[PDB]
C-alpha cells in the first residue's frame, strides 16, 4: 500500500484536476485506486457524484481520517490525497502517512510561496523518515516558467520531467463528472500518462 498527497495550501496550484487524471491514469494501469479528499469545498467529492469515477472516492471530515489512512486503505495499492487549503493539519497529517509528496505549482511568481510551506514540514519529516516529495509544473504554457525552475531548486526538491500543460479538456472533462481519459485528447491523456510513469517509476 503506498500513499500519495498532492499538498499546496493555496488553491489553483491544480492538485484536484492532477489528482483526478493521474488516479485515473493508474487504475488504467491495473491498480486498485484510493483516493481521499480533504478539501472543506469538496471539489472531488462533489465530481465523483457523477457516478464516472474509475477509483474509489472518500471525503475526509477531518485530520483523524488522513491519520488512519495506512489502516483504513490498506487493501489498496494506492492511495492518494487531495490536499486541502487552510487546514495546515491536513498537510501535515498528508506528509506523516505519505510515501510520495506532489506539490502541484504553475508558473505564477507571487504563488511559489505557497508551496514553500509544504517544503518546511518535509524537511522536519525527513528527521524521522524521509519522505521522496516532486515538485509538478501544473497550467503550464515563458520566462516566469525558467524563474520557477531555479525556485524550485533553491528547494532542495526536484521537479517532475513531465508538466501538466493549461488545457480545455482538463476543465471541461472534470465539469462533465469525468477525466481526460474520457476524451479523445491524445495529448492530454499522453502527458497525464507519461506523468503516471514517472510516478510509478519513483515507486519501482
Ligand atoms: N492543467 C490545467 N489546464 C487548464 N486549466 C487548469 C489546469 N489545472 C487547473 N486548471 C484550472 O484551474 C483551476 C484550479 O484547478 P484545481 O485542480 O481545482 O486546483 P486545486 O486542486 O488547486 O484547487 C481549475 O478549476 C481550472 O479552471
Ligand atoms: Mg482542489
Amino acid at each position: 500500500m503506498k500513499v500519495i498527497s498532492f499538498l499546496n495550501p493555496k488553491g489553483g496550484s491544480g492538485k484536484t484536476t492532477a489528482v483526478i487524471n493521474i488516479a485515473t491514469a493508474l487504475s488504467r494501469s491495473g491498480y486498485n485506486i484510493a483516493v481521499v479528499d480533504t478539501d472543506p469545498q469538496m471539489s472531488l467529492t462533489n465530481w465523483s457524484k457523477a457516478g464516472k469515477a474509475a477509483f474509489d472516492v472518500f471525503t475526509a471530515a477531518s485530520e483523524k481520517d488522513v491519520y488512519g489512512i495506512r489502516k483504513d486503505l490498506a487493501d489498496y495499492d494506492f492511495a492518494i490525497v487531495d490536499g486541502a487549503g487552510s487546514l495546515s493539519v491536513i498537510t501535515s497529517a498528508a506528509v506523516m502517512v505519505s510515501d510520495l509528496v506532489i506539490i502541484p505549482v504553475t508558473p505564477s511568481p507571487l504563488d511559489f510561496s505557497a508551496a514553500g510551506s509544504v517544503v518546511t514540514v518535509l524537511e522536519a519529516q525527513a528527521y524521522s523518515r524521509k519522505v521522496e516529495a516532486r515538485f509538478l509544473i501544473t497550467r503550464k504554457i515563458a520566462t516566469m516558467l525558467n524563474v520557477l525552475k531555479e525556485s524550485i531548486k533553491d528547494t532542495g526538491v526536484k521537479a517532475f520531467r513531465t508538466a501538466i500543460t493549461q488545457r480545455q479538456v482538463y476543465v471541461k472533462s472534470i465539469l462533465d463528472g469525468d477525466s481526460v481519459f474520457e476524451s479523445s485528447d491524445g495529448a492530454a491523456k499522453g502527458e497525464i500518462e507519461i506523468l503516471t510513469k514517472e510516478i510509478v517509476r519513483i515507486f519501482e
